[PDB]
C-alpha cells in the first residue's frame, strides 16, 4: 500500500525528471525500496519472492532504461538472495561441467552491509587516488562527475599539477567541475570540445569518469567521450576511468539500440532558427559508447583492474540467469 | 702539383685513420678546397677529361673511408656544377617530359664552387634563425648524442623562451654530457639521463630534436646508435619528431644497396680489455651508425626550411645526376 505507493512516485520521478542527481542515491535508494518491498511482502518460498523482485526490477527499469543503476542493483540484489539460499540450502565453468525458511534476516542484514559499503566507495577512490598522480602532471578530464572531482581535489593536497576540463556540448557542465576545482587551487583550465585532439599531444593523462560499464569492458559515458579515448589511443597516453562498483552492469552493446539517450534538441539547435527547422533533422544523444580496447586502468572502491579482468566481477556480482530479468 | 698529391694524400690518410676534421661542416669546407685546388692547379682540356679526374680522386677518397658520406656528397656535387655548366654553355632531369620528348668553363666552375662555400658558411645560422617558431613555452624537447646544429638551435631558441630539454647519453660514446655542461652554460634547465631509459621517460616529452649524420635518397637517416629506438618510442607516442640537418647532408645513395652502412669500432668501449678469459670466446659489436627508416621521421629541417621526408627524392634530384650514383 504505502510501499507501492512510494514505488509510484520512483517510477515517476524516473520518467520524468532525476530528482537525487548523484548515482550513489540512486542505488541507495533502489536498495532502501528493496529492503521495504521484501520486509512487507509476503512469501513463503523464495521463489515467489524472487519473480516479484523480477517483477519490480522489471518495471523499474522499463521506466527508464537510459540508466541502469536500478537494474544493477537490482541484480546485486537478486544474487544476494541466490547466494544465501544456496547457503541455507546446500558460477558455470569447465569445473562444473566436468564435476557434475528464515533467511529474511539473513537478506536485511546483507542489503544494510552493502549500503554501509557503498557509502565509503568514493572515500576508498579517494584513499587510493594518490598513488596514480605525480608531481606536475597534466591531466584532462570530461564533463562533470563527482568522483573524479574528489579524487582529484584530495590528491592535490600533497601535490601540485594541472588540469584540463572539457566542457561537455550542449550540457556545459564541465564549467562547474573547473569552477569547483579551481576553488581548491588546482590551476585547472576551462576548455572546448573541438580543441581535444588539437591539446591532446601535451597531456601526460587523461582521467574520466563514467555512467554505465558493460560486461565486455566497453562503458557508456558522456558524449565525446569516445573522441577522446581515440585520441589517447593515438597518441598512447593512458586512460583511467574512476567508477564505484555499482556502476558495473552486466548487459551488452548490442541490445536493441536503445542505448543512447536522445534529448530534445533544443539545446543543440535553438527554436528561434524558424522555417529552416523543417527540412532540418537534428540528433542531440547524451551518451557514447567507448570500446574496451581503448581503456588502460579500470579504478574502483576494491583498487586497481584491467578491462580484460572486468568479466571476472561480472560472475562475482551477478548470476548469470538474472542478465535478462 | 706536388703541393696537389701531398695534400691529397694528408686528406685520405686523415679520413681513413681518424677523425678529422671535427666538424663535418670543417670536412665539406677541407673537401670543397681540395677540389678547387684539383680543379685550378691541373690540365684538362675537354668537360669528359674533368669529369674523369673528379671520378678517380672521389673513388680513392671516398674507397679512404665508405662510412664517411660528406666527401662522396661534394664531389658529386661539383660533378653536379660541372655537367650544369657544360650544358648550358654549349647547349641550352628524367622525367616523363624528357620521355615523351626526346672556353671560359673553369672561371664559372670556380664562381660556382665559391658561391657553394658562401651558403656553406652560413647554414648554422640559416638552421637557427627558424628555431623559434618550433618551440613553445615550457616544453619538454629531448635530444640524443652530441650535435653542434640542435646545440645552435636549442641556445637560439632559448633567448627568449623557456623550456625543459632532456639529454640522453649515446653510450658508449656518452658525448651528450656536453649538452649537459653546455646547455647548462646557457640556463636552459636540462636533464641527464641513460640511454636505456627512452620509452621510459618517452611519453612525457613534448617533441623530440635530433641531428643526423647522413640523409639517403627514400628519406632515411643514419644516425648515432640507439636514434632507431628513440624514433620507434616516438612513433609509438605518435610525438612529432624533428631532424636538424643541413642541405650538404643527402647522400643519394640507398640503404640496402650495399653494406658497411654501419661503422664498426674497437669493442674496447664496450667491453674493456681487464675482463681477460671471458673476452677469449665472447663477440663483441659496437656499431656506431644506425638506420632510421624514413616511415618514423617527421620533419626535416635544413638551411631552406622545413620539408617532409615525402619529398626528399625531390632535393637530391636538384642536386645531383643520376648517372653519378655510381661515382
Amino acid at each position: 500500500s504505502e510501499l507501492s505507493e512510494r514505488i509510484e512516485s520512483f517510477v515517476e520521478t524516473l520518467k520524468r525528471g532525476g530528482g537525487p542527481r548523484s548515482s550513489e542515491e540512486m542505488a541507495r535508494e533502489t536498495l532502501g525500496l528493496l529492503r521495504q518491498i521484501i520486509t512487507d511482502h509476503r512469501w513463503s518460498n523464495a521463489g515467489e519472492l524472487m519473480e516479484l523482485i523480477r517483477r519490480e526490477g522489471r518495471r523499474m527499469t522499463a521506466a527508464q532504461p537510459s540508466e541502469t543503476t536500478v537494474g544493477n542493483m537490482v541484480r546485486r540484489v537478486l544474487k544476494i538472495i541466490r547466494e544465501e539460499y544456496g547457503r541455507l540450502h546446500g558460477q558455470e565453468s569447465l569445473h562444473k561441467l566436468l564435476t557434475s525458511a528464515q533467511l529474511q534476516s539473513n537478506i536485511i542484514e546483507a542489503i544494510n552491509e552493502l549500503l554501509v559499503e557503498l557509502e565509503g566507495t568514493m572515500e576508498n577512490i579517494a584513499a587510493q587516488a594518490l598513488e596514480h598522480i605525480h608531481s606536475n602532471e597534466v591531466i584532462m578530464t570530461i564533463g562533470f562527475s563527482r568522483t573524479v572531482e574528489a579524487f582529484l581535489k584530495e590528491a592535490a593536497r600533497k601535490r601540485k599539477f594541472h588540469v584540463i576540463v572539457a566542457e561537455c556540448a550542449p550540457f556545459c557542465q564541465g564549467h562547474e567541475m573547473a569552477v569547483n576545482l579551481s576553488k581548491a587551487g588546482i590551476e585547472t583550465t576551462v576548455m572546448t570540445d573541438a580543441a581535444i585532439f588539437a591539446v591532446m599531444s601535451r597531456v601526460n593523462k587523461v582521467i574520466i569518469g563514467t555512467k554505465t560499464i558493460l560486461a565486455n569492458g566497453a562503458l557508456r559515458a558522456v558524449t565525446g567521450t569516445h573522441t577522446l579515448a581515440l585520441a589517447a589511443k593515438h597518441h598512447s597516453t593512458p586512460l583511467i576511468v574512476c567508477a564505484p562498483m555499482f556502476k558495473l552492469s552486466p548487459q551488452f552493446p548490442n541490445e536493441e539500440d536503445s542505448f543512447h539517450k536522445f534529448v530534445a534538441p533544443e539545446e543543440v539547435l535553438p527554436f528561434t532558427e524558424g522555417d529552416i527547422l523543417e527540412k532540418v533533422s537534428v540528433h542531440c544523444p547524451v551518451f557514447d559508447y567507448v570500446p574496451p580496447e581503448l581503456i588502460t586502468l579500470f579504478i574502483s572502491n576494491i583498487g586497481g583492474n584491467a578491462p580484460s579482468y572486468i568479466y571476472r566481477l561480472m560472475s562475482e556480482l551477478y548470476h548469470p540467469d538474472d542478465h535478462v530479468l
